[PDB]
Order: C-alpha cells, then sequence, then structure tokens
DNA sequence: GGTCAGGTCAGGTCA
C-alpha cells in the first residue's frame, strides 16, 4: 500500500552503534565508518558520493553495477526536489543478486526484502545523515528548488545577520521568561536576508486565527472598494489611451517590516465595534505589538514591523498599505492607471510628468528597491519597453502582455513540477496513473487566462507565443515526467505514452479555443483549432528534441504522423518562433548531476 | 437523471 520513499532529509534516523539481529553483521562495517567519518574535520570541500564509498565497503554491494544502482539514488537525494520520492521498489528492482556475497547463504525467494531493508536502514541511518551533518538545505522558492549550502557557511552568515539585527535594535532579547510563539529563522535571499518566524502549531487557536483574519478581510472589503482586476484596468486604460503610454514599477522594500504598529493599531481600534468587538481588537493590538520570538535557546522581542511567517501579519500589512493608499494616491489623474499587488505599484499615464511625479510621491512616503525600478521614461538612465509586474510582462508601447518566467540560466526545470504525492500513491506497476496526473491541465491552469487570451488588447501574434511557451512548459513537465518513469518506474512498455499524450495535446488546444473565443477583441482575425494542435505538436518537438536518442521514436512518430499546419489566419505572425525553441528554454538544465 | 450550491482534494499563480 505505501510504495514511495521521500528523498527528503527529516526522514533520516539515528543509527544505533551495532544492527540488530534481523540485519547481517557487515553494516556494522558501515556504521563504524560512518563514525569515523564524523569525526573528521572536515574543513577543506568534501563530495558526498566520495565519503560514502569509502564508508560503505563494496563488499556490500559487490559489483560496481550493484553499486551505481545504489548511488543513482543517493545522487537524486543530493539534488532533489521538495516533495520528490522514489518508488521503494527501486531499493531492490533489477540488482544482479549472483554478486551480493551477504546473499548467497539465504534463498533466493527471500532475497529481495532482504536487500530492501538493507538498502532501507544504509539510507536511513548513514546517507540522509551524512548529508544533513555537512550541509543545510534551503527551499529558494523558485518552483520545488532546493539548495544545499555548507553547515559552516550558513552558520557564519546566520551570524552576521544575527548581530546586524540586535544592532539595529530589530531583535532585542527579551529576559523576562515570555513564551516564544515560534522559531526566528534567517534565509538567504540573494544579497540579502529573510528573517521570518515559524510559528509553534496552534492546534486549539488557529481556529480563532482564520475568524479574525477573515473578519480584517470583511473590513477591507466595506471600506476601501476593490482594486479592479489587473486585466480590466490593464484594458480599460489601453482602449482609453491612444498615445504613447508611459509607466512605472516601484517594489516597495520591507513592507511587513516597515509597517509603524502604532499607526496600525490605531486602524485596528478604529473598527466599529459591530463588524469587530474591543476583545478582539485588543487581542490583535497585542498580538502584533508583542512579538516573541526564539533564536539560538533565547527568546527576543521581534521590534521592526510586522513579522513575516505569522498568520495575521498578510492580511494586517494590507490594511495597512490600503489606509497608506488614499492618504496618498487617493487623488491621481483618472485618465492614468494604476495598480498594487501587495509591495509593488504599476503606474500609467500618457504624460511622462505624471508618471515622474508618481515615482516621486511613491519615494516619499516609501522605502523602495532602486535596482527593481522599471521604467520606460526616456530619461531615466536604464528605460524599457516592457515592465514586469504581477507574474506578466507588459509592453507599454505594443500593448501586448505575455506570462514572466523565473528561470535563472542553469535553473533545473525539473524543479517547477511536483510529480510525486506521497499522500495519494501510485504503484510502481500502475505508471499511466503517475503520467496522467502529470498532465492534469489544472498545473498550468493560469497561463490559460483571458489576459493571455484575450484580443482585445493583444495580437494574435502574441496570443499564439503565449500559447506556445505554456505548452513549451508542459513539455517540460512531461519531459521530468518520462524520467520519473525511467527512473523508479522503471517501465520498459512505452507504448502507452501516446494515448494521453496526444489525449492531452487535444483538450489543450481544446481548452484555449473556449477562452480566445471568449475574449475576442478588435485585433482578432481567426485562428485554426488545428493551428493550436499544431502549435502544441511543435512545442512539444522542439523540447523532446534536447534529447534526441531517447525519443527519436517518438518525435519521428509524430513527426511524420501527425500533421504541422502554421498556416494561421494573420500574416504578421512570424511562425519562425515555432519552430524553434524560445531563447528562455535553451539555458534550462534538464540533466542531473550531484555537486556536494 | 440534471442541476445547483456547498465541502474535500489536487498542482499551479501572486507578494
Ligand atoms: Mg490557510
Ligand atoms: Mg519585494
Ligand atoms: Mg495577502
Amino acid at each position: 500500500m505505501v510504495h514511495y520513499y521521500r528523498l527528503s532529509l527529516k526522514s533520516r534516523q539515528k543509527a544505533p552503534k551495532i544492527v540488530n539481529s534481523k540485519y547481517n553483521s557487515i553494516l556494522n562495517i558501515a556504521l563504524k565508518n560512518f563514525r569515523l567519518c564524523k569525526k573528521h574535520k572536515t574543513k577543506k570541500p568534501v563530495q558526498i558520493l566520495a565519503l560514502l564509498q569509502e564508508i560503505i565497503p563494496k563488499s556490500y554491494f559487490g559489483t560496481t553495477t550493484n553499486l551505481k544502482r545504489f548511488y543513482k539514488v543517493v545522487e537524486k537525494i543530493l539534488t532533489q526536489s521538495s516533495f520528490e520520492c522514489i518508488h521503494l521498489s527501486v531499493l531492490h528492482k533489477c540488482y544482479d543478486y549472483d554478486a551480493i556475497p551477504w546473499l548467497q547463504n539465504v534463498e533466493p525467494n527471500l532475497r529481495p526484502k532482504l536487500l530492501l531493508k538493507h538498502n532501507l536502514f544504509l539510507l536511513d541511518n548513514i546517507v540522509k545523515p551524512i548529508i544533513a551533518f555537512y550541509y543545510k538545505p534551503i527551499k529558494t522558492l523558485n518552483g520545488h528548488e532546493i539548495k544545499f549550502i555548507r553547515k559552516e557557511e550558513y552558520i557564519s552568515f546566520e551570524s552576521k545577520v544575527f548581530h546586524k539585527l540586535k544592532k539595529m535594535k530589530y531583535l532585542v532579547e527579551v529576559q523576562d521568561e515570555v513564551k516564544p510563539r515560534g522559531v526566528l529563522n534567517i534565509i538567504p535571499k540573494q544579497d540579502n536576508f529573510r528573517a521570518i518566524v515559524s510559528i509553534f502549531p496552534d492546534s486549539a487557536r488557529k481556529p480563532f486565527f482564520k475568524l479574525l483574519t477573515s473578519k480584517i478581510y470583511k473590513v477591507l472589503e466595506e471600506k476601501y472598494k476593490t482594486s479592479g482586476s489587473l486585466y480590466t484596468c490593464w484594458s480599460e486604460f489601453t482602449q482609453k489611451t491612444q498615445g504613447q503610454i508611459y509607466g512605472i514599477k516601484v517594489d516597495i522594500r520591507d513592507a511587513y517590516g516597515n509597517v509603524k504598529i502604532p499607526v496600525l493599531c490605531k486602524l485596528i481600534q478604529s473598527i466599529p465595534t459591530h463588524l469587530l468587538d474591543s476583545e478582539k481588537k485588543n487581542f490583535i493590538v497585542d498580538h502584533i505589538s508583542n512579538q516573541f520570538v526564539a533564536f539560538r535557546r533565547k527568546i527576543y522581542k521581534w521590534n521592526h514591523g510586522l513579522l513575516q511567517g505569522d498568520p495575521l501579519s498578510g492580511c494586517l500589512c494590507e490594511l495597512y498599505m490600503a489606509f497608506m493608499d488614499r492618504l496618498y494616491f487617493s487623488n491621481l489623474d483618472k485618465d492614468a492607471f494604476i495598480h498594487r499587488t501587495v509591495d509593488d505599484y504599476f503606474f500609467c499615464s500618457p504624460h511622462p510628468h505624471k508618471v515622474y511625479d508618481f515615482e516621486l510621491l511613491i519615494k516619499g512616503v516609501y522605502q523602495v528597491n532602486p535596482t527593481k525600478t522599471r521604467t520606460n521614461l526616456p530619461t531615466h538612465r536604464h528605460p524599457q519597453d516592457e515592465i514586469p509586474y504581477c507574474g506578466k510582462i507588459f509592453n507599454l508601447t505594443t500593448r501586448q502582455v505575455r506570462t514572466l518566467y523565473k528561470l535563472p540560466p542553469n535553473y533545473e526545470i525539473r524543479h517547477k513540477f511536483k510529480l510525486w504525492n506521497f499522500n495519494n500513491q501510485i504503484s510502481d506497476d500502475n505508471p499511466a496513473r503517475f503520467l496522467q496526473k502529470a498532465m492534469d491541465f489544472p498545473f498550468i491552469c493560469n497561463s490559460f487566462t483571458k489576459f493571455e487570451f484575450n484580443t482585445v488588447f493583444n495580437d494574435q501574434r502574441t496570443v499564439f507565443a503565449n500559447f506556445y511557451d505554456a505548452m513549451i512548459c508542459v513539455a517540460y513537465k512531461f519531459d521530468a515526467a518520462m524520467m520519473a518513469l525511467r527512473t523508479s518506474f522503471l517501465v520498459n512498455d512505452f507504448g502507452f505514452i501516446w494515448l494521453v499524450l496526444s489525449s492531452t495535446v487535444r483538450a489543450y488546444a481544446s481548452r484555449a479555443f473556449k477562452k480566445i473565443v471568449t475574449y475576442k477583441g478588435g485585433k482578432y482575425r481567426k485562428v485554426t483549432f488545428q493551428c493550436l494542435k499544431s502549435i502544441a505538436w511543435r512545442a512539444f518537438l522542439a523540447v523532446l528534441k534536447r534529447r534526441t536518442e531517447i525519443y527519436k521514436g517518438l518525435i519521428d512518430r509524430i513527426k511524420s504522423r501527425e500533421k504541422l499546419t502554421m498556416k494561421f489566419h494573420d500574416g504578421e505572425v512570424d511562425a519562425s518562433y515555432f519552430c524553434k525553441l524560445p531563447e528562455k528554454f535553451r539555458f534550462v538544465k534538464i540533466n542531473r548531476k550531484a555537486s556536494i
């Protein structure tokens, strides 16, 4: 019933010094070297693969091919995605049992389970602990990517910023024995850091916190009418404005930290008693007024703004910023466009000076991140026509909007897709359910909306390029899923690949059609259902080509058998873009190699 | 049977 092994470190166990009667004594040799390895200073850089080869005797696998099979799991662990799993069957299936010396005495039909439990034993008591001993996993928050850093380096970085947080009196030792609400975590974010609190589980009170969060959001509904859909605001303003659009995006820095609690507390108290009674009012007030945080076996008062990671901080910060909005942006030219997400403001106007004035307005009220500022003002140092905002790329000159893709160079795209679900597991004999759950539409649903498929302000050329780019992503997910089928399902029958493959292509083109015609626009000429199918299949073509020999059968099959049109009813579309791979996805890395 | 509204779950988006 349980077919999965989680790759994550927290699964690890603490090794006994001696193995029990149900395990073969060879394990104790391994454990010995483990202990001795821990006593190594290991000041210089270390490769975990290497140390394991000097911890687990080759005599345990016997043959190099057996050893390589096991280390291929170790490699997956060292390069793991959050939530990633393998099939427990991987740990015993396809091994050369003749070459394993300590298994010759036992009858053949009992060897796989034995090998499984011994390989499980090494993974839980030696492999994961050794990775944990020298490294800390931090989640980059780009997809499910996990970066490992040396414990010596993270602790120094965590100590440096801890002192900074003490000298600036953001963190102040309380020394009153007050109960901490959670543990402070310092996480690395580029050159900076993020101080957040991980809240101790509060089973009997988070129902209460959902109630207070709900009531705050009710307050934000009643006062301050809705901001507009971002799509409707960009639609109307583009229709309104016939001249060259001018715009700016500014990034407010540390919005949670720059909230003035005294001002926030007065907003809380001013809520009408029918909305929020005085007891609840006062509970929120001493909640944000007494933030207590546990660092290294010491309790501190967080004294700078709102605590990130706390459940109330989001709605409470939104309430503060909503109040700041009218204090300073209630009166702006109504022929202008403005939108705010949480700490990001996007403002556009046909007049440059009003965009210029907006930058000064915002800078006078808030501390911003100047490197994160993007603007088409001609005078500015580094002007651009493309403004990234809220997951989209807005071209102020063309008015076209494209999806924004966060794929740094050398990012491993398999981190974008969570293909394993521990709560609902798929057996190693059932590969098809795995692949089709992978191709559930919901995962790309956010790039199949009116914003990318409208023709109101969007050209057919960019609506196509949007659909292609999304499909490129679905291909990359298909690809990652295939490697999962190869490396842990160990499938040999790839015949079942086609049905859902093209079965997904159909529905995706179909899913696009209904959106596109639901949001017909003035630039809409004519788009053929079949053209979307030709685009989807050409998207897969461009991706599947990265590992041609593995898929050369597949590429040839649909390359010939299936039909590529690109005769869409528009002449502007280069159609050249569809044949190749967009530069964004040329530079992403689909192979797995350990580096720690 | 065919809807609805509500509920769960899921992999995704925004800061
Ligand atoms: Mg929640
Ligand atoms: Mg920011
Ligand atoms: Mg929010």
